[PDB]
Parts: structure tokens; C-alpha cells; sequence
């Protein structure tokens, strides 16, 4: 595999054009699985599946400026099953990042930290097994 939480670093931040494709497996019996797009301490886009909020399957995303939460976005479409593969794809665009799972479109999240080249890591954690973890210009 590759140990989680896993660190891709992100050289000269993000773009638009930029794809990262992140390959695993969820462990069973999940609970969480995170995507944390760092600008240093700060999260520009955080990517959370919840496989049991209060009995619910939901996928969180925020943003967290000065160690502070912002306002939630929420989907229920929920893509990942305990046990299974999967592959996560976020296209960065000008105005949003766009998450696809198993080639399907999931999301899209717009830009709340502006200095998209400042988005110099990506932090991978959660219940389970990373295959990779990659980047290419498309
Ligand atoms: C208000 O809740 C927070 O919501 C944030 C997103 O708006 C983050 O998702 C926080 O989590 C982390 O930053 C975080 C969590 C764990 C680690 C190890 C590191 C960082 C935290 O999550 C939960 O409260 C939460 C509540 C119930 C379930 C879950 N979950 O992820 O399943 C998260
Ligand atoms: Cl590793
Ligand atoms: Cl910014």
C-alpha cells in the first residue's frame, strides 16, 4: 500500500487543468475518509465521507481558515461502500474544485482560499487501504 495518512505534496500549489487520482480500497467497518487541501495550517477543501453519521451516510465538505470550521456543504449522494475499491478524481477548474468517484461526477466545490498556488499539499487519512496517489496536467 502507502502508509496513512498519506502526504502527495502539491509543487507550486494547484491550477486549473491539474487532475489528482487517489486509487484505495475502504477498510471494512469504515467510519471516515478525509481529503485535506492545505494552504500551511489552513484547509482549502476538506472531503469527508461519514459512513455513520447518526445512522446516514453523508460526505462533508469545508473549509478551515485561522483553525476555525467555516459553513458546511453537503451531499448525500454517497459513492463508497465498506470493502470496496474505489477512485477519487478532483479536477481543479477556475472556479471550483470538481470530484468525480468511479468515473461518475460527484461535487464541485467552489474556491474559498483565493492563492490556489499556495495549496501546496494534499493530506489523505481515514479507514483505508491507499493503493496511490498521483497528479498530471491534463
Ligand atoms: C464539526 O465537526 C467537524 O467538521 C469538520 C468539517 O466541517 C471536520 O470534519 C472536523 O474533523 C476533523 O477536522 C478531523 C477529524 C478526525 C481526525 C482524526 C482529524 C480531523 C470535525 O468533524 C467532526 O466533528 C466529525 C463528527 C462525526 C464524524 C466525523 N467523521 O469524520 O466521521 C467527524
Ligand atoms: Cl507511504
Ligand atoms: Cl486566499
Amino acid at each position: 500500500m502507502l502508509i496513512v495518512p498519506y502526504n502527495l505534496p502539491l509543487p507550486g500549489g494547484v491550477v486549473p487543468r491539474m487532475l489528482i487520482t487517489i486509487l484505495g480500497t475502504v477498510k471494512p467497518n469504515a467510519n471516515r475518509i478525509a481529503l485535506d487541501f492545505q494552504r500551511g495550517n489552513d484547509v482549502a477543501f476538506h472531503f469527508n465521507p461519514r459512513f455513520n453519521e447518526n445512522n446516514r451516510r453523508v460526505i462533508v465538505c469545508n473549509t478551515k481558515l485561522d483553525n476555525n470550521w467555516g459553513r458546511e456543504e453537503r451531499q448525500s449522494v454517497f459513492p463508497f461502500e465498506s470493502g470496496k475499491p474505489f477512485k477519487i478524481q478532483v479536477l481543479v477548474e477556475p472556479d471550483h474544485f470538481k470530484v468525480a468517484v468511479n468515473d461518475a461526477h460527484l461535487l464541485q466545490y467552489n474556491h474559498r482560499v483565493k492563492k490556489l498556488n499556495e495549496i501546496s499539499k494534499l493530506g489523505i487519512s481515514g479507514d483505508i487501504d491507499l493503493t496511490s496517489a498521483s497528479y498530471t496536467m491534463i
